[PDB]
């Protein structure tokens, strides 16, 4: 991977429009056609799940209207974790509407310095710096009305990386869902001067996490962590939800281990003096 070519498709695909839709019962899409941003609907206002790239604010504001949401009735900001493609408007939304962020322990030091860990020197990695007004660790509960979220530790990809857990309904079925926080290699260092200490560690244990859980509908950061688009153009009044997949997440992390395990093989070798 390269910064450059993250940098390039953050600039043409992740800041393209998509149209916003409620998704399953109280979560709605707002992101774009490359970064998922989720609206949770409660009866005390609005949970926003992350935001995009600094760029991008406006246009995800633009998207939660579209809903006929109301930016101002956001309470809570909750973070999957700490990059500056879902951390680009927090600063602004929160200013904004007063409302409070809330984030894993581990990226508190992330987000209030607005800086890529182990690449700190990095100005195309910065975001506007933001205070985190609760700091959450394994099995914090979070709630707002009518709603409560439940915080997993799921490091890795992030030292705070942080997956979301709650209950909807389908019809009169309770279904679980998963706000998982990523577990791609991306641009992390894994050897050498690892982006954190430990973080081999973390990715191995996120990924038999996640595949212990037991999580109907499979959500992520970014569209392709779940392939939105194919279960968005599926949906029809009457049909079942398409986002409604309980074995996906297995098969998700599965997909990520394997390819953990050849970007691990990959970096170890081109440690090798030359
Ligand atoms: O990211
Ligand atoms: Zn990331
Ligand atoms: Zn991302
Ligand atoms: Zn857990």
């Amino acid at each position: 991977q390269t910064i450059k070519d993250f940098l390039a498709v953050a600039m043409k695909k992740w800041t393209a429009p998509f149209e916003p839709f409620q998704l399953i019962d109280n979560i709605y899409y707002v992101g774009t056609d490359g970064i998922a941003v989720y609206v949770i609907k409660t009866s005390q206002g609005l949970i926003l799940m992350d935001t995009a790239m600094p760029q991008s604010t406006g246009m995800i504001k633009d998207n939660i209207a579209k809903l006929g949401f109301k930016v101002a009735d956001i309470k809570l900001i909750l973070n999957t974790h700490a990059h500056l493609d879902h951390t680009g408007g927090f600063a602004e939304i929160k200013k904004e509407t007063g409302a409070q962020l809330v984030a894993g322990e581990r990226d508190k030091p992330l987000l209030e310095g607005g800086y890529y860990p182990g690449d700190e020197k990095n100005e195309d990695l910065a975001f506007p710096a933001v205070k985190v007004d609760r700091a959450v660790k394994e099995g914090d509960r979070v709630t707002l009305g009518d709603t409560t979220l439940t915080a997993h530790a799921t490091p890795g990809h992030s030292p705070g990386c942080t997956s979301w857990e709650m209950t909807v309904k389908d019809g009169k079925e309770d279904r679980e869902v998963l706000f998982f926080c990523s577990g791609t290699v991306a641009l992390n260092r894994l050897v050498g001067q690892p982006t954190y200490a430990g973080i081999v560690d973390d990715y191995r244990a996120t990924f038999a996490k996640a595949k212990a859980m037991k999580i109907d509908v499979l959500l992520g950061p970014h569209p392709e962590v779940y392939g939105m688009q194919a279960k968005r153009a599926e949906m029809k009044d009457g049909a079942p939800n398409p986002f409604i997949k309980p074995g996906e997440l297995v098969t998700y992390a599965t997909s990520l281990s394997e390819d953990f395990d050849k970007q691990l093989a990959k970096q170890t070798a081109a440690l090798e003096k030359k």
